[PDB]
């Protein structure tokens, strides 16, 4: 038996795999920063008809531990199917078995979403009608941050921003960006001709990929957590964050959405701007209107989330906040969980990718609705 890390967002450290009833192991911090989570490693050559037990020492430690109450790791053996398995969490860490079916396989806090898949998503996504490559930023380590414009009329007049990610360790979020990206495949989609007719579509598919590459949970290369850096951005520190506001200032914002995923919370949400020394009437009521229209739509509630900010309380280091009151526009964090949306229970699965992905498609047509009222 022998278990692994050395490739594209892989994290884990081995203590003792000599004892399958017994493995021990222990998450890796980000690269420069003390927070960690994320966790994804393969084991092979297990022994067949073998109960294997893992155990993630400290796991006690980690960002949000809080959070490991309820989890359940997700595995895989081709890397394609990614299953659920029985996990429970106390003072030793977090624990999950398995009687593998085959040799190998693979675990991870979350469906990974590989650079690699990245690359074939860009791909794609420039052989669609009326994308295009609009700009491209580049990392701390120089990878490309990629931002994608979808545009089918020379006539619209409004700009809806769409990026994902700035936390690496939040996989599920490119996964939105996929299903979204891919709708736009569609041969006749109505609600998107109405929606392209009065606007055109920015998209950052990842805001991190530096701190995804390397399995990092929260921050980006320099140790610097993204959705902290809107306030004062840093052309060396945060070039991710940096390159989005330049471009921002040049378009210009009519809507902003910032895809996240949410260790604690077993719930779909979205967080808006309530705290905004510039939310107005105008904004509080189209983040009513989007609510209303998604919850109609798509896996997404509105029972559960973060705790609302008091009258002018809010933190403009954040993205929503940030882009929200510089440009007077309509602004979520979306929240997608890494246990499952418990509302519409698949223990099996839990949140998925495709559940992402769909998510990202019935966004789009929540703005269609709402196209609109924005301005
Ligand atoms: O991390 C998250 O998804 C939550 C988000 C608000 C933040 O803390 O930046
Ligand atoms: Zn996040």
């Amino acid at each position: 038996m022998q278990i692994r890390a050395d490739f594209d967002s892989g994290n884990i450290q081995v203590i003792d795999a000599s004892d399958p009833r017994r493995i021990r192991l222990a998450i890796r911090p980000d690269l420069a920063s003390q927070h960690f989570q994320w966790f994804h490693f393969k084991v092979e050559g297990m022994a067949p008809a073998t109960e294997h037990c893992f155990t993630l020492v400290n796991a006690g430690q980690s960002a949000y531990s809080h959070a490991w109450s309820g989890y359940q790791a997700v595995a895989s053996y081709d890397g394609e199917r990614w299953f659920r398995v029985p996990s429970q969490y106390d003072a030793d860490g977090l624990h999950f078995q398995l009687e593998p079916e085959e040799s190998e396989v693979r675990f991870a806090y979350f469906e990974p979403y590989s650079r690699e898949r990245h690359a074939r998503l860009v791909e794609r996504a420039l052989g669609i009608e009326g994308v295009e490559r609009l700009a491209v930023g580049t990392s701390v380590q120089g990878r490309d941050i990629e931002l994608l414009r979808v545009r089918r009329h020379p006539d619209s007049h409004l700009k809806l921003w769409v990026i994902a990610q700035q936390h690496p360790g939040e996989h599920m979020a490119e996964w939105f960006m996929e299903g979204l990206i891919e709708r736009l495949q569609r041969p006749d989609d109505t609600e998107m001709q109405r929606l392209l007719e009065k606007a055109d579509l920015y998209l950052v598919p990842n805001m991190n990929p530096d701190g995804a590459f390397h399995g990092n949970l929260r921050t980006n290369a320099a140790g610097q957590d993204l959705n902290r850096a809107w306030l004062e951005p840093s052309a060396e520190r945060s070039p991710e964050v940096w390159f989005v506001q330049q471009e921002m200032k040049r378009h210009g914002v009519d809507l902003f959405l910032d895809i996240h995923g949410d260790e604690e919370i077993p719930h779909v949400f979205a967080a808006g701007c309530e705290g905004n020394p510039g939310y107005t009437p105008r904004l509080e009521r189209l983040e009513q209107r989007f609510r209303e229209e998604l919850m109609a739509r798509g896996e997404f509630q509105i029972r559960h989330g973060y705790p609302r900010s008091a009258p002018g309380q809010a933190n403009l280091a954040l993205a929503c906040n940030f882009v929200g009151q510089t440009y007077d526009c309509l602004a979520f964090t979306i929240e997608m969980p890494f246990k499952d949306h418990d509302d519409n229970p698949e223990p099996g699965t839990g949140w998925s990718g495709a559940r992402s992905k769909r998510l990202g498609q019935d966004v789009l047509s929540t703005l269609a609705v709402l196209v609109d009222e924005l301005r």
